[PDB]
């Protein structure tokens, strides 16, 4: 013979926090409802020894775990799904349940030496016939709960909602005790009736109780048992066969408990073996037993992710950031070709012999001078530098896909913002730099002739794909359209000859005639700039030169200032972010993926599973001795 | 030519201070009316020299007392204290946000100021009616404020006191707004035909920190060579504030010492009466709230002194075994009364094994069921319980018994002193309990003692079982019931219920009475006669007392008595002074001592003062 | 050659601090209008490389200057119109933006090394014309307007198209810009850009400003990512968009470059306006001021001067016995006051004419007669008449002092100057009071008075008759002024026993007073000439006695109340005036309308001479 009931509310307490389970629901709890007024919260009071409960209606159910603590003189109060701890007050205690009503079962456990271990439910408003009610009394009504009806002894038992449900709950009264309330407001002749009642026939009987009337409350306990005792002893020969008092009831309580909770220690073992057995197979198949610390696979996620950096560092600060930048700019000197050389209309004139001394030799002169400045005075500084930076951004991205932290967003935004703070810092020192290293460009340049020749190349190249792009697009109108139909359009929009159409007509027209610009150009470029400093009014060649000259300068000054420092750093700084993740965001952070999640929950289960059933089977192999 | 209004001022203060008394309403003071919107504001500020009222950003008692070299103009309210108000504009605050028949008690201070007692009604006069008769009709002057624009000859103010004193002495007339009125019709104002006052007429205009106190003088100079301009024009005058002043000053002199014969009368009348009541009801005996409290303490702390020695011993012994005599026979009617087989126990010799197997693990149940009840918890609540009902009873005996907010205070101390003991006190107690948890020892010494015990707790038991048996007979009938009884049997409304309790009764009464017969002559013999329920549990419970008894004297009484008068006095010094006399006042007769005494004190200082004053007076 | 947007843009800024004109109108600025949910906000955003705007209802406009401040990555926006400087938080910003439409333009500065140099106003959204007093001021002069306009939207229907011919016929200075690209045909799309309803010189863009999907808005991120969309979208279909201007980079670009040909080439014709604004503004500063400058608090100090001088001036003059006449005036107005309270209604006043008494009780009726009154006049209560007439009397000089200098206009600065005057004549109010009262203790019985003082006594006693008698005679010729019936001896009978009724019981009387002080007259001129043995004439013991009281009187208000008052008020009030702010001494000067029109003035000629030197130094280097 031995009292186990603080060891299987703990094992209760402990099932309570499995994920969907009916584990913890087989170990009994004593559920208490009771009509508006009955004394519901009276009898609740008296078992704690303390008032706390607010009399608003539907409260909200409270899951109400009393445990014993030895050398506590004093009456405490704990909120654990609130991280609230020893409330000595218990004014907040009771503003606090108010607070909360502004169906979840609210966490509230009482700590002290006068208290008895128990586990209670207060289910509020009630129900006098007229779905979340519904709800309520199949969650814990139903299981091996142990049912208090709270009757005032004021009405009559017919009449009462709290008797009326619990044979709905049970019938036959196997699970069910019935305390009856205001015994004083009824002559001690029909109170020893109501208890011996046999309407509504129970085998855990009946308790009659007087519950009216720390030193301001504590006291106030004492002084209401003071009158109830009296009441009971004065009326003794007539409570014959009869359970009565609040000492009675805790006694009832505290004998029923033990008995209900420890008759379902093996039901719930078979049970808790049964789902540790199940979760313990998907452990070794969907994830090979194999343990996973969140903030563990989290950092060692990130040194992949760095080793991918250091991959692309190798392979990278070469020719290559010559290639993306040059193609960059060999957009601007196409650009630069369209607003001024192309759409000039004596473009041709470049490709005759003869030549005007004064106005005609300077006119050409001067243009290829504001064509050049338009591109050295472009912006190279910043081009170089937001280029090269999305290009890191990008292949950053593209690491970070071909990595597990592909499904991890939240640290994949980590990875990225971290990346750019990088970047950032060094945006000005790159970008200043480097419009200052371009300026010997903005002014005319000393090239070599193998400078010339191999922008001579590169010019015939360019034009080459230019006049390809062109052909194309006019051919992609010349198909869609009709070769024939194409011509009616166009000459009609000319007038040489005669809505939808007219666009693909007009637009036809300009590429026409941009294929012109782009042919005797081309084949100039191809028949005569062969000299350096002499052909110089060949567009084409020179600004692909200056730009040859642009770029080898830029790439350069990217490097020193920008990707060195980019690559050394953003370890260091990507380290020192995740350090500022606080375990709550990691374990996020890591469930994002819904198979890391997965794999987090059902550890955590096993773990918690294998908790209880150790609990139960050390206290089941007792019990049977 | 002495100008004591200070002092008559001062004992009009003094006589407002008493409770219930008409003597402060003897002694003047200048009553002031005026049209609303009109300037009545405006007339009050240059009195005093600062701005105040909250008609710009309920009845003002206003108290203007002359200090000597305090240059700067300072405010009270000594009915919230503060006694310093240099910058106005929280005035001004303090007179809106208070008026959100009550007398605002408000005093002004300065060099400037002189020494006068004024009243301020608000605006044009149940609550209208009221401020009509008790500041108007008295022996107080009156003074009426107007304004030029509005009709002249109709002024409600004016009327009001018209009305209050038709052809009288007492009042004072005051005309506004003279700027915007010729001097003409203003020289037929002062020296009227229609309202003739003996007191007299003056005639005066207030148009436009010390920004306030400059705002009065420029307001002064506005037109204070404009009375001086047309001398003809208001000639057998009274002109200026100035002389308003001057007039006010004066007739106060005389109206508070013409009032000061019959005020000193009516202070000795109402004196020798409060005085003869302190004779015969308290017979001249002091009372100190601070001191009653300590000393009625003092004689409750002596009470748990002379408790604390009638205690413990073999008195606390047998409050706790009779509530272990209730847990016996609530044992033995869940364990035995309701068993078929209780006779076997008895009759014949039990079998090999199964017989008297079933037996020995009954009183095994039954012991553990009585020593693991939770005696720790039990004995120390007991004597807690026990000691804060003594307390009360002590509480009721004393002088103490009227004052409730005391009696919480003890029985809340006392709580608190035993909550600090309760865990140590009855986890002490389980541990002595445990060698009884599973023991069956003893001698016959207590064992017979024990059985004595026994027969007496089921004889008393078959007593009250009987009696409310017998007692059900005679409230349906004795051969009426007994054929309803029968009923129930066969089968197997109030009459059906008081039934079913007789056929209970009946067989329980039958189950004490074969029991009583072999306690007497069945059970005697220790260890051997040991299936005896009724003794084991009464032998145990004999033990568990013994034990308990001792350590909720070491632990709980000895630290009770000794740390309770300690805490009680160390809660009492931590009452302040309105807590002291709220504490004390709660007894009627303790509340009219004090009442009484203080009236008598008060009264007593305005009598010395009034009466000196005369002597002089008279010379 | 050089970019001198920047600086272009500093003389822009200067040209809208000068309260009075048309200067900053012809710079010019980037107007920016479009229809609402069209991209406005999104395109403006992009150009600052962070979100700023508020999504509340879009009140008044927002003057948004652009600064390119070098070694600053941090993006960081200024609020110049208020003492709000360099925020970091855009939430702010763009919480601020929105508190400040719970129609001035909202001064906004947004400070980078990323951000061009750029001057833009955001007119507000939806642009309809249909009220829109904001859109036909700032969409006119010599700015650029930038139409934005979503490509998912006819162009005929374009509020902000509409609106830029309805200011701009044959856009000349209009830059059209296409937003929501990605809700249209790449081959559509290359249309609406090569328009020919509404042709633009400036041209027209096509932009991406999408967000394709928590700092990110701390960086440039979110930016980058959207343009790293827009990017690709230009790139993959680069084959339709053939002769057209498309990216927000394009846009920038644009800006950039058509607000430098704008500002350089509206440059000559400001500069014109400037040098006329200037020489319009130093002219009536010539003529109104002598070009002479103001320094507010100078200013206040140096009139403070002359008002302290008017002081010391009146110290040395004012104290003889000027004074101790205002004294004999308010203290001959109480001997005469002595009577009317007492003596005068004695009927019993015409037997000392006879010359005969009784030893026994008639030498003892008028003994007590003048104790009476010899009291009622010592005990009368000076202290207080004297201290306070002396502090008004310097009061109202004050007054007159401040009248007399230029602070006859500044009420704030009078007013601080008579509260400091009165505050140090009240630090000596008790002190002066309880010392004329207390000199006037052996005073307040007769011993005190001799033969020589009764010589000035008798006759200054007739002399008090002559001037007043006059005076307040001559206010009793003023009623004859207006009227005339009465009848006139008749009323004064029937009254003896309705206007004119009132003047009937004034006229009874002034008949009796008449006699009453004329028998006196010719009594006392002839009668009384004795000091001890002849002691019954009233007004001849006290004329001289309450003014051999005012000697002593006068003496005592000098030694407490006057000596202290000259000598501290300039202590005082030079203490009081260095506690006055900064901003206090420039709001006290500007009360009078010539001096806040002297610092406006001078402030305007600053303004304009620094906004001058500016230009045409960029218009010489310009003209290189
Ligand atoms: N007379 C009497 N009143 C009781 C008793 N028990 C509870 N009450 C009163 O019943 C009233 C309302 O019930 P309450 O205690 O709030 O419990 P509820 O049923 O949760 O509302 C309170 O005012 C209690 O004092 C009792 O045993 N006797
Ligand atoms: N011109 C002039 N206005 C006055 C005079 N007396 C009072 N007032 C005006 O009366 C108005 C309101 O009266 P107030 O002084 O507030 O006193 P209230 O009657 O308590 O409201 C103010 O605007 C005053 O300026 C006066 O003698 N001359
Ligand atoms: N698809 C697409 N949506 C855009 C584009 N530009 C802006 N938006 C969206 O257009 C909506 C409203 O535009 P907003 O910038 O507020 O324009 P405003 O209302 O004129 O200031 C926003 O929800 C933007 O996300 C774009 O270029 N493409």
């Amino acid at each position: 013979m031995l009292n186990l009931t603080k060891q299987m509310i703990e094992i209760r307490t402990i099932l309570n926090k499995v994920d969907s389970s009916s584990a913890h629901l087989t170990l009994p709890s004593i559920v208490v409802i009771g009509s508006q007024s009955s004394g519901k919260s009276s009898v609740l009071e008296s078992i704690v020894g303390r008032e706390f409960l607010p009399k608003m209606v539907t409260r909200r159910p409270i899951e109400l775990t009393l445990v014993n603590t030895p050398n506590s003189n004093n009456v405490t109060a704990d909120f654990p799904s609130m991280r609230l701890y020893n409330i000595k007050d218990f004014k907040e205690v009771k503003r606090m349940l108010m607070e909360l009503n502004m169906e979840e079962p609210i966490q509230l456990t009482i700590k002290s030496s006068r208290v008895p271990d128990l586990s209670l439910v207060d289910l509020p408003g009630y129900i006098q016939v007229e779905t979340k009610i519904r709800d309520l009394c199949e969650k814990y009504l139903t299981a091996p709960n142990i049912i208090l009806a709270i009757s005032a002894a004021d009405v009559d038992l017919a009449n009462s909602s709290a008797l009326k449900a619990s044979k709905a709950a049970d019938p036959k009264g196997l699970r069910t005790i019935g305390v009856i309330t205001k015994l004083d407001l009824v002559d001690p002749e029909k109170a020893r009736s109501i208890l011996n009642n046999k309407k509504y026939p129970l085998s855990m009987g009946y308790v009659g109780v007087i519950t009216k009337t720390e030193n301001t409350n504590g006291l106030k306990q004492i002084v209401s048992h003071q009158f109830e005792k009296a009441y009971f002893k004065e009326n003794k020969k007539y409570f014959t066969n009869c359970q009565v008092s609040t000492k009675k009831l805790r006694e009832k309580l505290i004998k029923i408990l033990e008995i209900s909770m420890s008759n379902a220690l093996e039901p719930t073992s078979t049970l808790i073996q049964q789902e540790l057995d199940d979760t313990s197979y998907l452990f070794k198949v969907e994830f090979n037993d194999r343990h996973l610390t969140p903030k563990s696979y989290l950092l060692n996620n990130i040194d992949v992710l760095k080793l991918g950096i250091k991959e692309f560092q190798e392979k990278f600060h070469r020719n290559e950031l010559k290639s993306i930048l040059r193609a960059e700019l060999d957009q601007k000197v196409l650009d630069v070709l369209a607003t001024r050389y192309w759409k000039d209309d004596n473009l041709q004139d470049l490709s005759s012999s003869k030549l005007e001394s004064d106005t005609d030799m300077l006119y050409w002169h001067k243009k290829l001078e504001l064509a050049s400045s338009g591109l050295t005075k472009m912006g190279i500084g910043r081009l170089s530098t937001m280029l090269t930076t999305n290009a890191i951004l990008k292949e950053l991205d593209n690491i970070l896909e071909s990595t597990q932290l592909k499904n991890h967003e939240l640290i994949k935004d980590l990875v990225s913002n971290t990346a750019i703070n990088v970047l950032n810092s060094k945006y000005y020192s790159t970008a200043d730099q480097v419009e200052n290293c371009i300026k010997p460009f903005k002014y005319e340049i000393d090239l070599e002739e193998r400078d010339w020749s191999l922008a001579r190349q590169h010019s015939i190249n360019l034009i080459k794909e230019e006049l390809r792009q062109c052909n194309s697009r006019y051919q992609a109108i010349k198909n869609a359209v009709g070769s024939k139909k194409l011509a009616n359009v166009m000459g009609y929009l000319e007038n040489e000859s005669n809505k939808l159409l007219l666009e693909r007509g007009s637009e036809a027209i300009f590429l026409d005639k941009r294929c012109k610009v782009l042919s005797f150009r081309l084949k100039m470029l191809k028949n005569k700039c062969h000299s350096t400093i002499e052909k110089d009014r060949c567009p084409e060649v020179f600004l692909s030169a200056v730009s040859d000259k642009l770029t080898s300068t830029a790439v350069l000054f990217l490097n020193v200032e920008l990707l060195s420092d980019f690559f050394y750093n953003f370890p260091i700084e990507l380290d020192r972010r995740l350090t500022l993740l606080g375990d709550e965001q990691v374990e996020m952070f890591a469930k994002e993926d819904p198979k890391i999640s997965r794999h987090i929950e059902l550890q955590k289960r096993k773990e918690l599973l294998e908790l209880a059933l150790e609990k139960i089977d050390s206290i089941l192999v007792f019990k049977k001795s």
